């Protein structure tokens, strides 16, 4: 019950293009990052409970906790998406968190000429609800330690530090609501072809296995 967790690298350094240099001045942010929905402004649904500067890019682990987003993305999907599968409130949603909003997208802010990096560079991680462009991976899951265990490669260091920083973050169980009405309308876009779902799915497919992350309930 409650609060489900998010994971992934915002950004892979060597391979938006942030360098260490940049992430070592953005580190740690001014304030907690929300966390949205395809950065609609009045839709947070959560919160990066931490970030930290891993080896292969930065890396974050969020809350959601939005009482309302798990019976709008349903009825949005529709009813017969989940067949003869018993299944609890928190596990539909992590189903459908996990293939109608998929990947991340890190907002920081666009730098004048020579204004040099600071705390309040990025500002936060909206959700991406799937379309005609997918951002970053992330992984969901019932806990923190679950959503941070599929990715293999985060160093030691990093995910101790990741997890021990979300342990204290004051936003760990803050509860987001919001309106039927709103989240409709910023998860309109899961209302679009099976052209575009089937293709987004296998470039979904594909960038997990790229970022060595696989699985069986969630993941695939």
């Amino acid at each position: 019950m409650g609060p489900v967790y998010v994971s992934g690298y915002l950004a892979l350094y060597d391979r938006l293009a942030l360098t260490r240099e940049i992430v070592a001045a953005a580190l740690p942010p001014a304030g907690p990052l929300p966390i949205n929905i395809d950065h609609r402004p009045r839709c947070d649904i959560g919160a990066v409970l931490a970030v930290v500067d891993d080896d292969r890019g930065p890396f974050f682990l969020g809350v959601v906790n939005c009482p309302q987003l798990g019976a709008v993305l349903a009825r949005a999907v529709g009813p017969d998406f989940f067949g003869d599968m018993r299944l609890s409130d928190e596990e539909r949603l992590l189903y459908l968190l996990s293939n109608y909003l998929p990947s991340a997208s890190l907002s920081s802010r666009r730098l004048a000429p020579g204004e040099a990096p600071d705390e309040t560079l990025f500002a936060h991680v909206a959700l991406c609800v799937i379309g005609r462009r997918v951002g970053t991976i992330v992984v969901y899951d019932a806990s923190p330690e679950a959503a941070v265990a599929p990715f293999r490669q985060l160093s030691a260091r990093a995910r101790s530090e990741l997890l021990a920083r979300a342990a204290e973050s004051p936003d760990r169980e803050r509860v987001w609501h919001m309106s039927e009405e709103a989240l409709t309308r910023a998860l309109l876009s899961t209302a679009v072809n099976n052209m575009l779902l089937r293709d987004r799915w296998e470039l979904v497919a594909a960038r997990r296995r790229e970022a060595g992350v696989r699985g069986h309930t969630y993941l695939q």
